[PDB]
């Protein structure tokens, strides 16, 4: 078995240099790949392993020199496989890619930082190896901006970072597989400890093999396209994995960094520096599977998960809190609680005596947590309970009061150090996570609210709210929100959809306010859209209404957005209802689908500028919600610069960002990764509030305004004006098969306009072409270079000195690293009509030209010249993804064309749809985020 | 704050050299003491801290040169303290000693072993730094003894180490403090990791301080001398601490060591290599607090703790067991289980589908475990349930059957590696721990069984079983055991004691046999005692009777023991009840109270010789149960040689040892210490079975017979013949205050004959005198040296070549290391009449002579010359213990003599019985095990 000598050689050719001297990435993936191929040989034979290894070697050679012969050599093997071998090979390359991902995460997590590699400017903040940690950000604010530590501390107290967990656009990886990946990363990391004994190392090797086999031997296709409740369960796994333990550890490090600049206080335990929100079970935009019952279910499930975690954590807390000296107030509470009926600690104590007063109070808290868990479970599984609401915690203050009593009491007696231990961690967990872990946002199209109001006005013989102008809509809505008479009853003709909308509001009214965040209006365009939701909320008897958040998607909607928000703030009722706070959402992917990516980027910078101007005019604290597709939605270090790049005063101590599902494992799967994620969000938010990016030079604004026009021209001329573009899109890409398959929901929700943004990005990401991300950049840069010889220099100045522009281009460059026009050409050759071949050829030429122009702008000769660690890891993954690409292409030809007969090969040792699904899930997991 | 500089110097003067180069003990204790004294100053003022540190400095100066002036310097300070300051000082020195122990444990756990320090003989097996680990034991058996790997493996399959956890003779440390000590050890160890970052180190220092203060600020008195259920709760904590996770790790290491000699199998997962037993709630010998209800309680509590641990452990198992390929048998069971009513994993899955068959079966197991816990809880708190017994696991086979089914199926599909992971660990935990974690032994005096049978026979108008000769007793008992008529009914005059005995039997009958171990007869002398218990068992309707175990205590009882066991094996009924297995218990401490320690040692070697001869005669497998006080009851390396020293064939793959409460923390408190404990018990049992110690030369046996005669003469002439000895014992020692206080139970079952062994040893251990351990050795060695010039050379030969003798002497040497005649003389000066002073002076001279003679025998100039690490650790503790000694002496004088007025000092910043209790608990924790 000298086969190992070959994969090592190929791996070393793929990743040649060393990005440091703790660079063990090739070692890691070589070990995992060797062990996997041995498992594969033992289960499916020697021939199967040899076939698979020949394929991988060819793929890696291709990612080296991109010789098209290597692609033809891959295809020759992949077409000759009967569906059984096709399934085994596809599964095999999926798991091989997963192992490359795990090795990459370990390498990232244990890479030593380099203080001497910092250049001293903001470019350092684009990579994890040079970004500023918490304390370096503190000292940068103290030295360069001459801010006093007390100002830094006061900024932190009132700062909030709000991370929003959304469903994965594909395989929301099951909780069990997350755990297996964790065990693999742990075995890997421990195997390279520079002190380990022979027997420990042998047992770790055997544990690693055992786990890799375990992951390879579980099916990941059948049953259902998981119900929204299941997807929510899988999405909540990261709280148990890292986030629950991670929040108090991070906050304590904030305390230590504050001590290292002279601050003696800690960050107050009730200060919400970190918050979590969820769309899982709340986003109904084009998703009929998300019903009123789904929302009720995930709300109660979240209350259960939280009560479970508090219940298990408070037993350790009860063992630690064995003091007897206490406050007079706490002693009074101990005597009161002792007069009652001790069922959840008989294994610990027969009963808690009054000479352990902290244990008395905490034991009663444990009892209330148990009743809350069992009660929410009874509500979920039936619809009623029998658990008195007074025996549980219904709001966060009931929970915090006795814990704070313990903290005050402990501090009274000089036991502050004891109080700053498990008790401080607990208080910070209650403040961060509340009774729900997450707050659920609800999202719905504006048109659905319009349908509801139209049925209402038609039922009252007043006209159709739909035909009314925006001004008449506003006038009627305003008369109703200010009036004293209810609007509608059961005697109302309701369609199925209208009943969905109203029932969602009724379920919101029947659940605790701690469970909900924002009501987000998709396709928001006018103030009447927001006022419709405020009115529907009020008339559905929602006592504590949700905050309404418009999502301005199309480009024209963004241009009209500050006008609409100003008109909203100018209405007296809405002004006094919002209580000085407004949240607006922007969708980078959504706007890019409308007008190309470069135009959407520059338009979103300008739109935030004007919205801040409005908020200052009316004295409102604005919160910008960054949807998916942004620079701030990337994985790792880049986010740090992206946050710093936002326009001045757009954050103001309140950051709300979508954590994309294709990135959540890279960000929260591992202990170190979790800490560093929380750290860069916190540090960048704090720094941006006190140190905005430079204001753009006037010529930069004018130049980008010009480029936006040319870029929208090219993008729309190809996507919307070319008649046969849609025909090509249906051939060169698995868009049709993606919706028809099983993943997500509905993609339409006519033409591309009705197509959702996620399938729009996905379809082209599968083919390694990425047209939605880069299209438009080429013609814009060509146009400005040709108009004036000097514009190139100006572009090169912007990329070097304007953070916004650098992050925009940097994201484009990263997407180009994951692109390969040769593979896209293979899709054309197999799946596209001949008379459409020049069309794709032209698009590929555009791909090439933009690439060179993007390089010229960034001052680079190769892609990602400034981030070799990412270039290295991407090359590693691409070697596995390429095989799944060729396999997916030929599998598509086999599905669509039963007249394409292939010379089959004999089956290799112990359904084309399953193959296709495997390749989609795999390629998606290897490319992760693009646009 | 340069106070740290003086204590560093004093520690370095106390422990001068370095016992290695990873010797960080002085550093460790300096760190712990600095942090503690800072906490003490912060809580109780600067004056209190200065007073305490002056005391410690004087104590270390004393342990340096033993100048008696230092003791008067301590006493002048300690008598002038009013009871409040007295309590604070005593508490402080107790916690300082605890911190010294924790540092010593960390040093032991992280001390690197030395391969080049092995000498190649059995002496290496007397210290943890040189003892043979598992694999070294294997190669010792394979190379030197010519045993085949198959033979070693077959021995391991059938080997059992049965460790019996007994109640602490003093403070059974509460579970909370065990956890706190764990955190202190963890912070200590992590602070010295040769890679730690500045912020991690800062936060670790703060966690260390936080924990030391937390432990110091909890009261450890009031309430009750904890109920036996509470003491049992505290005693079981080590399962959560280390043993539960620790057992499968060790067993897996046994598998690895087997692979390194060619064995390809694993130790069968159902093989009971490790077993745990408990006396907590079962020993009634002179302890009326242990009632039938107490035994029932700890039985149900144990079943609960076990069900909880299995329940929590099986969820991660359910996440790992996501395979789909399975057995025909398993697939059948999965389809069967799928037909039923999923309440304990909605947070995980809505329901378990049939395409995850292992999860189906395991989920049903998790459900049955939940019902087992809640049912045991309902019986404990009420007396009945309503949970059908068929919905739970009642015996170990019901539990193992589905788990083994999963293992077989996984192996069927080539998934054995997956099976040897969490599933193998789980199976090994079920086999080791059963449904109870521990099996409870029941212990009672034989005389109580005589009382029950006497009330029975008198009630039957047949005579008094008590007046009957032993032979008449045997004949009647045999006629009843072989007959069919029952013995008695409700119509039976029962005294409180007789009803206690019968009620205990009734509780045993109504509980699962898996909860119980052995029925132990204290003060056993004749076969009728065992037959009495067997008959009472049967007639109280115990369906599965316990195995009866006689405890032969007095020396004459030991001489008659092999005859009595032979007579038992010769009776057909008993021979058919025991099914080829018999367990006999011997009490090293118990026998020593009767006839001195040297005589009890030689008598126990001979008695084990003869018991083995009988067992081979009648074809019975003998198990020797070692009670408290033995060489095999020591801490650490000594146990390895102690086990290897037992007479040939006395173990035979079945070791049963009392884990004394004064050692259980040193043995199972930490992860590494736990593994090494389990390893040395396993390795020494295995080696002893295949490589018995040398048979003693005839002159060795003759010499020990003579020494035993002289030693028993001296011991009885001092302890039992001296008329004024009892008065001296009541004056020079805190024996009266110990029984009167609160600890344990009753110390007198009159004179010393009725005094129990535990208070006998404790009283003299408190004064650093240890007379019960060494008395008699002096005259025994003096006699033989004078009788023949060459006998010294013979003694030195035995110590060098006879393991039994070396371990016997080694224990004495270790006890002398914990002795200090100067402190004992201080007790004499304060508490003993003037005319009794020469008596104590003479005993102290005996102490000195015996010490010199033991040194001569061991070939040593100083004590513990061969184990410098232990000498160092004991010398470290002695500096703290000495202060509690002086404090205890003056406190005793103040309690007994209110005519002793002292010039008190003003109270120092922010009830003498409490102080006395503090000093007793402290000295007890610092001297740990002696005899
Ligand atoms: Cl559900
Ligand atoms: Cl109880």
């Amino acid at each position: 078995l000298e086969k190992m000598a070959s994969i090592d050689v190929h791996l070393r050719q793929l990743v040649p240099g060393k990005v440091s001297e703790d660079d063990k990435l090739v070692e890691y993936d070589a070990l995992l790949l060797d062990r996997f191929l041995d498992i594969l040989q033992d289960l499916h034979g020697e021939d199967l392993r040899e076939t698979v290894q020949e394929l991988y070697e060819h793929s890696a050679e291709y990612e080296g020199k991109h010789e098209p012969k290597k692609l033809e050599e891959l295809g020759s093997v992949l077409t000759s496989l009967d569906p059984g071998d096709s399934i085994v090979i596809a599964k095999a390359f999926s798991h091989m890619l997963n192992l490359a991902n795990l090795a990459e995460e370990v390498q990232i997590a244990y890479r030593r930082r380099i203080k001497k590699l910092k250049k001293g400017d903001f470019v350092d903040e684009s990579s994890a190896t040079t970004e500023s940690d918490l304390e370096e950000t503190f000292k940068k604010l103290v030295g360069d901006l001459n801010k006093s530590p007390e100002e830094i501390f006061d900024a932190l107290k009132n700062q909030t970072v709000d991370l929003v967990l959304t469903a994965h656009p594909t395989q929301s990886v099951r909780r069990s597989l997350l755990q297996k990946h964790g065990r693999i990363r742990d075995c890997l990391a421990q195997l390279y400890a520079k002190d380990i004994t022979p027997d420990d190392k042998q047992e770790l090797d055997e544990a690693l093999q055992r786990e890799i086999q375990a992951a390879f031997r579980t099916d990941e296709i059948k049953r259902t396209p998981p119900t929204p409740q299941d997807e929510m369960r899988a999405g909540m796994s990261y709280f148990h994995e890292t986030i629950w333990k991670g929040v108090p550890k991070f906050l304590r490090r904030v305390d230590t960094a504050l001590k290292n600049i002279g601050i003696e206080e800690r960050v107050p335990y009730n200060a919400p520096l970190i918050q979590f929100s969820s769309w899982m079970g709340g986003d109904r935009d084009g998703n009929p599977r998300v019903t009123p019952e789904v929302t009720r279910d995930v709300c109660l499930l979240a209350r259960m998960m939280a009560a479970t975690m508090y219940f298990n954590q408070i037993e350790d807390l009860m063992f630690e809190m064995s003091m007897w000296r206490c406050n007079d107030e706490l002693r009074a509470r101990a005597d009161e609680v002792h007069a009652n009926s001790a069922k959840h600690y008989i294994e610990f104590w027969k009963s808690i005596p009054t000479t352990e007063p902290y244990r008395v109070i905490l034991g009663d808290v444990r009892d209330k947590l148990y009743h809350t868990r069992e009660r929410a479970h009874q509500l979920l599984s039936n619809g009623h309970s029998d658990v008195p609401v007074e025996a549980t915690f219904i709001n966060l203050e009931q929970f915090l009061e006795p814990l704070e009593l313990c903290y005050r009491s402990l501090c009274s007696c000089g036991d502050r150090p004891i109080a700053d231990g498990s008790l401080l961690d607990f208080l910070r967990q209650v403040s961060t996570f509340g009774l729900s872990l997450v707050r659920l946002d609800i999202r719905q199209e504006s048109d659905r609210h319009t349908d509801v109001l139209d049925a209402i006005t038609t039922h009252l013989d007043i006209g159709s709210y739909r035909e009314w102008s925006e001004e008449r809509r506003q006038e009627w809505l305003l008369s109703e929100l200010s009036g004293k008479r209810p609007l509608f009853g059961s005697d109302l003709p309701k369609t199925e959809e209208i009943a969905d909308v109203l029932d969602t509001f009724h379920v919101i009214a029947e659940l605790p306010a701690d469970s909900f965040g924002a009501y987000i209006i998709s396709m928001a365009t006018a103030p009447s859209d927001v006022l419709a939701v405020e009115l529907l909320q009020r008339e559905c008897r929602v006592k504590q209404p949700l905050r309404v958040v418009p999502l301005f998607e199309k480009l024209a909607d963004l241009e009209a957005a500050p006008a609409a928000v100003a008109r909203l703030f100018s209405v007296d009722w809405y002004k006094n209802r919002i209580n000085g706070k407004q949240e607006v959402m922007i969708g980078y992917s959504d706007s890019g689908k409308d007008a190309g990516r470069l135009s959407a980027a520059w338009q979103l910078y300008k739109a935030q500028e004007e919205l801040v101007k409005v908020a200052k005019e009316y004295g409102v604290k604005l919160t910008m919600f960054h949807g998916r597709g942004g620079t701030v939605g990337r994985g790792g270090g880049p986010t740090h610069l992206a946050i710093l790049s936002q326009p001045p005063d757009t954050i103001n101590g309140s950051l709300r960002v979508t954590v994309q599902g294709e990135v959540i494992e890279q960000s929260f799967g591992e202990e170190h990764l979790c800490f560093r994620t929380l750290q860069r969000f916190t540090a960048a938010t704090l720094e941006h509030g006190m140190r905005p990016p430079i204001s753009p030079k006037p010529e930069w604004r004018a130049l980008l305004d010009e480029m936006a026009v040319v870029a929208t021209e090219e993008y729309r001329s190809v996507v919307f004006q070319e008649p046969r573009f849609v025909e090509y899109f249906r051939l060169a890409t698995p868009e049709l098969e993606y919706g028809r398959m099983n993943i997500g929901s509905r993609p339409s929700k006519g033409g591309i306009e009705s197509l959702r943004a996620i399938p729009w990005i996905f379809a082209w990401t599968q083919t390694r072409f990425h047209l939605p991300v880069w299209l438009g950049f080429g013609s814009a840069i060509r146009h400005v270079i040709e108009k004036d010889v000097r514009n190139l220099h100006m572009l090169q100045d912007m990329y070097q000195h304007w953070p916004f522009f650098r992050v925009t281009i940097d994201l484009i460059e990263m997407v180009f690293a994951k692109g390969d026009p040769g593979i896209a050409a293979l899709y054309d050759k197999l799946l596209v009509s001949e008379e459409l071949w020049p069309f794709g050829e032209k698009l590929r030429a555009n791909f090439e030209e933009t690439k060179k122009l993007i390089l010229q702008t960034a001052g680079h000769k190769d892609l990602l010249e400034g981030d070799p660690y990412l270039k290295q890891g991407l090359r590693l993954r691409d070697s596995y993804i390429t095989t799944l690409n060729v396999c997916q292409a030929y599998t598509l030809k086999r599905i669509r064309d039963p007249s394409y007969h292939v010379t089959l090969r004999p089956h290799i040792s112990k359904g084309l749809e399953d193959t296709l699904i495997l390749t989609m899930k795999g390629i998606a997991a290897g490319l992760q985020n693009t646009g």
